[PDB]
This record gives structure tokens, C-alpha cells and sequence, in this order.
């Protein structure tokens, strides 16, 4: 069943101005908060298969300053984690208990609260929101090399490759291929997004979308994420009863 918990962050500094491209910087100090703990997760943790997903930073009160980041004016700000394996949770958990503090860019932060949040029954159907990007990739012509390609809902090849990549990752993470494999979406909202995540730009859709389908892959992108980059801090989504 996994679990899913909520990590609340208070800032050391007031209305704190944080870079908008965080993402490997937060789940380095993750993943060496709890390697600390158990060294053994971390191999789990850092495939690319994605064990586990976490969302963007969430801010109640924001204000984007161009050229130099999300300025945070308010002290309600959560960073959302989930993962199918509660061994994962427990060792991230405890690793972030032992060793509370973030650093995001010059910005330090102190985890003020953790808490588990209640996983909501997954169904046939369901509407997600995301709670970080949903990265769905293919390969392109560049040059000598392959280059990959970002997708979006907009784009032809966009289902299909999220149904190859959750079957993929699901095999991977849960040991064989859900005996459910399809799956279709409807989008209700859309809007792109481009992070650089360590060296490289990342394009991404934060969406709401209607889910048909395969419930052991709904459970599983539930829990672990949709899409591709999951550990990183992407595909990450939360069941909306209606919107």
C-alpha cells in the first residue's frame, strides 16, 4: 500500500527568495538524509525506475520574481513524498527526523512537521491533479547521438509512451507486469513547465486529467508517480473528487 506524508518547512529567513529550479538539489539531500539511516535504499532511491515521487514545493503564498526565483511570503509550505515501498517512507522518515534541515539555494529551511496523509481508495476511474510535473519522454533525431524528446498531453506519441513507461517502471518496481496493462486519459487542465534538474532542462505537464483504466497502474502512479524522472520530483498527484 505505500505511504504518502506531508513535510512541513519553515524558512530561517523571512520572505526568503528561492531559485525556481530545485529539484536536484532537494532530492540529493533526500536521499543522503536517508542513506544515513539505511544505506540500503539508496541504490532504491536513485534508480531511474522510480521507486518512489515527491512534489515541487508547495507555497500558500508565492510571488514569482523574474530572474531570480518564487519569493515565499507566507510560512505555510509543504513538500508532499510518496512511494508504494512503506520501507522507503520509513527510511526517509527517520532520515529527515535525524537531520531536519533543507538547503535550497541560500534559502535554509527547518522541518517544522511530518505527517502522514490518508491514501484515498483507488478506482477504474479517477481525476489526479499534479502536485509536481508529469514527464513523458521519447527519442528524436540530433546529430550523432539521440536526444530525447519531452512530450505533452497535446502530443500524438504522449499516451502510448506513458503506457510503455508505467508498464516498464511497474514491472521494475513491483516485480512483474500488472495483469491490467490499459489505461486511457481525458485532459481537464494543462499548462507546460521547464525546470532544470542538475545539468539539463526537464519539460513537463502540470495537469488535471480524468484516469480510465488499469487499476494496479492508477494505484501505482498514485503512489510512486506518473510518468518518467519520478525520483526527481516528478509526476507527482493527488485525487480530486471533482475539478
Amino acid at each position: 500500500g505505500g505511504m504518502r506524508i506531508e513535510i512541513k518547512l519553515l524558512p530561517l529567513q523571512d520572505n526568503p527568495v528561492i531559485p525556481f529550479n530545485y529539484n536536484y538539489e532537494l532530492y540529493s539531500q533526500i536521499v543522503e538524509k536517508a542513506g544515513a539511516i539505511e544505506p540500503r535504499i539508496v541504490k532504491l532511491l536513485e534508480s531511474p525506475h522510480g521507486y518512489w515521487t515527491f512534489s515541487r514545493i508547495i507555497i500558500r503564498k508565492r510571488e514569482i520574481i523574474p530572474e531570480k526565483g518564487i519569493k515565499i511570503l507566507s510560512d505555510d509550505i509543504s513538500l508532499y513524498i510518496s512511494s508504494s515501498n512503506k520501507e522507503i517512507i520509513k527510511g526517509i522518515v527517520e532520515g529527515i527526523e535525524k537531520s531536519p534541515e533543507f538547503k535550497i539555494g541560500d534559502v535554509g529551511f527547518l522541518v517544522a512537521d511530518i505527517k502522514a496523509l490518508k491514501s484515498k481508495e483507488i478506482k477504474n476511474v479517477n481525476i489526479f491533479s499534479t502536485l509536481s510535473p508529469i514527464v513523458v519522454r521519447t527519442v528524436k533525431f540530433e546529430g550523432d547521438k539521440l536526444k530525447h524528446w519531452d512530450l505533452y498531453p497535446h502530443d500524438e506519441l504522449f499516451l502510448d509512451r506513458l503506457r510503455k513507461v508505467m508498464l516498464l517502471r511497474y514491472h521494475e518496481v513491483m516485480g512483474d507486469l500488472p495483469e491490467d496493462k490499459d489505461f486511457r486519459i481525458e485532459l481537464i487542465k494543462f499548462k507546460p513547465t521547464r525546470l532544470i534538474v542538475k545539468d539539463s532542462y526537464i519539460r513537463g505537464s502540470l495537469m488535471v486529467f480524468r484516469y480510465y483504466g488499469s487499476k494496479e497502474i492508477a494505484k501505482f502512479g498514485y503512489e510512486n508517480g506518473f510518468g518518467e524522472k519520478t525520483n526527481l520530483g516528478f509526476g507527482m498527484v493527488k485525487i480530486i473528487e471533482e475539478q
